[PDB]
């Protein structure tokens, strides 16, 4: 488990790990909010912006793509001093920008899990790691997505992040052989 877990011991970050990190997410919305809360990453640690999911959820409609989607520059302005999240203007106006983006993407295809989980052919994939240094940080698959969904209209969602995101929603299963919390794939 601490090698699969890149051997912190926060036991937040561990909770995360352990019962989120990898586990299959099939539900559009869930996707949404955690898409979304990667992109406040860049610069910061991961735990931080854990520690503040519950204020970016008050900020962001509770990460609702339909009530996000439609935030203006006068909302942003608010949430420059909201308590809590990251002050951070881009990374702000990013989250708005990726609602628009989900609304758009459900209106030309479907649903937005069903376009995800496309790029994984509707179940995970299996990286089969046994060390936590056979861990790569960003593929082809991952580089394409990002580019894909930048045409949407998404923001702050490069190759690696996105990469990040498919390990943290399951798309993409990294959890060591070994660990505890490596999901059943059938
Ligand atoms: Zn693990």
């Amino acid at each position: 488990m601490n090698e699969c877990a890149f051997g912190t011991k926060d036991p937040v970050y561990l909770n995360y790990h352990d019962h989120v990190w990898g586990q299959p997410l099939y539900d559009s919305k869930a996707l949404f909010k955690l898409l979304a809360l990667q992109s406040q990453h860049a610069g910061l640690s991961w735990l931080t912006i854990l520690k503040k999911k519950e204020a970016y959820e008050e900020a962001f409609y509770d990460f609702e793509p339909e009530k996000v989607a439609q935030m203006t520059a006068q909302d942003i302005d608010r949430l420059m001093t909201f308590p809590n999240i990251v002050h951070h203007r881009k990374k702000l106006e990013a989250i708005v920008n990726q609602a628009q983006g989900y609304l758009k993407i459900e209106q030309a295809y479907g649903s937005f899990s069903k376009f995800l989980w496309s790029y994984v052919n509707g179940k995970p994939k299996d990286l089969q790691y046994e060390h936590a240094s056979d861990r790569i940080t960003v593929d082809d698959t991952a580089t394409q997505l990002s580019k894909d969904l930048k045409q949407y209209g998404f923001k702050f969602l490069g190759p690696v992040t996105v990469f990040s995101f498919l390990e943290a929603a399951g798309l993409y299963d990294a959890h060591l052989k070994d660990c505890p919390s490596k999901p059943k794939h059938n």
